[PDB]
């Protein structure tokens, strides 16, 4: 589980007293001392302990085998972010079969990971990829084919190949990115080597051609009609879909990172939503090589 | 393009669509049929077939990251400040041709040849082309206020900006057409200059040949006027946007590009290309601020 709210045998008092006190993530309080935690939060000291042992627990620490690992490893095939950092945090990488979004403010890192993502799929097993295709959808025109440039050469590929491996089309507005995501399932079966779809801001145009709050109710069933259609592609299509969205209530998307802007260079991800991740932030940084680890 | 080009398609539905309101194909393109057919009125069997027609109609392409890199060192456009608005004109006004903004009083023509008139000086990093602008003034339009705040906006040097503007009013048609006469000699004389704006063109020529009476040779005169400023684009490697002011058998216009601006909620602004060749069709939403030209929202 994640989320405070959600600890077992826990009142929603303390809840409050807790989040009064600074203590908003659980793997900050997976690790706190019980003392302090009931001193800084005012709660009986008997009951720091247990949201302690709640929280701690809710991280899921498994000590499995060297050998076990390596068989879960091959089980499964991920595309890595180019930061073993983040990498982790997803455990693995991005998943196929599935849509992973990732949210946040203008610069957080999300353009240059989708970038980033649109090459290491392009990258063997062994290194990272899936050797599949990428589709981008260019929503608000974005796309840098400067940055898929230096990301292609750190890794020693052919700048020309890499870019002949993305599919790229700019969607001027809902209608066409409707269109476009409809035509997809053709795409996809023309050229079963696509392995991931990438649409950088699928929420943009819905809310600047449905605007305020009195077309909340049209935006949400067309824009969650155009994710259900998505989600599926990826899943019936053995493929990874990933979308941005860039903010500053009732998600259809599987997977949810969140992305927020550090020290100068670095960028932290957290887990929002997610079935089978764990809870927690780890950081990483925006190199000019690409995606790549902080320090 | 358009919906009375829909294959198949009986001239009497092409009413029952425009009068429900579905006025281009890419609206259709991805309406539901069901809901089609009852807001027109049409066949359940119709419907999904004015919508296949449709999504086809759109031109949907799936072209890889290189060749379309390709395409952009191959040619180097203007932007409008609104990435919604350079999505709609494929990257931006064009040089080596004349593209025409025409709508209602305040649908945003002036806002937008300002702008214009600033992004120009821009270095293609940024949206520009390093160059300078001849700003022909029909109707006493200049806000030499206007291009101060889009010139902070960018953190350009207020002075500069102007000094890159070139600015005449042209007080009648004899004097609109003796300017842009002259107007050879300067774009040789100084080669930096790739904006030419005509705000109101049309103008004079309907005020100085009124009436139904005229409008054959309001046209003939004007059309000249056009295919003038054309040449001068292309010749000379420049772009050229006039802009129109209209109110609301395929009719002749000689302008390349033309996309009609309407007004909308307060701030917000519509752009649909009507007259393209290269440009596909539809309408894209953005605004109208202090900044100058931006997305809405």
């Amino acid at each position: 589980i994640k989320t405070i709210n959600d600890l077992p045998g826990i009142s929603q008092t303390v809840i409050n007293k807790l989040i009064e006190a600074g203590y908003s993530s659980l793997e900050t309080l997976a690790v706190a001392s019980p003392q302090d935690l009931s001193v800084a939060a005012g709660i009986p000291l008997s009951t720091a302990q247990k949201i302690i042992k709640e929280a701690r627990d809710a991280l899921d620490i498994r000590f499995k085998t060297a050998l076990e690992v390596k068989k879960e490893r091959m089980n499964v095939k991920k595309i890595s972010t180019g930061s073993q950092a983040l990498d982790g945090l997803l455990a693995g990488g991005i998943e196929t079969r599935t849509m992973t979004e990732f949210f946040g403010e203008f610069g957080s890192g999300k353009t240059q990971l989708c970038h980033q993502l649109s090459v290491n799929v392009q990258l063997p097993p062994e290194k990272g990829g899936l050797s599949g295709k990428a589709v981008y959808i260019d929503t608000e025109g974005t796309f840098r084919w400067e940055r898929i440039e230096n990301m292609a050469k750190a890794l020693g590929l052919d700048i020309d190949n890499v870019m002949n491996n993305i599919y790229y089309i700019r969607a001027i507005n809902t209608d066409h990115q409707i269109a476009i995501v409809d035509d997809l399932q053709e795409l996809v079966s023309k050229d079963p080597s696509i392995k991931l779809i990438v649409v950088d801001s699928v929420t943009s145009h819905f809310r600047a051609e449905y605007p305020g709050r009195e077309n909340l109710a049209v935006r949400q069933q067309k824009l969650n009609k155009h994710l259900h259609q998505l989600t599926r592609l990826a899943e019936v299509y053995d493929i990874a879909v990933i979308i941005t969205n860039q903010v500053m209530l009732y998600h259809v998307p599987g997977i949810r990172i969140q992305l927020k802007k550090s020290r100068g260079n670095r960028r932290i991800a957290r887990v929002v939503d997610a079935p089978h991740l764990p809870e927690g932030e780890v950081v990483f940084a925006l190199t000019e090589e690409g995606i790549r680890d902080a320090e």
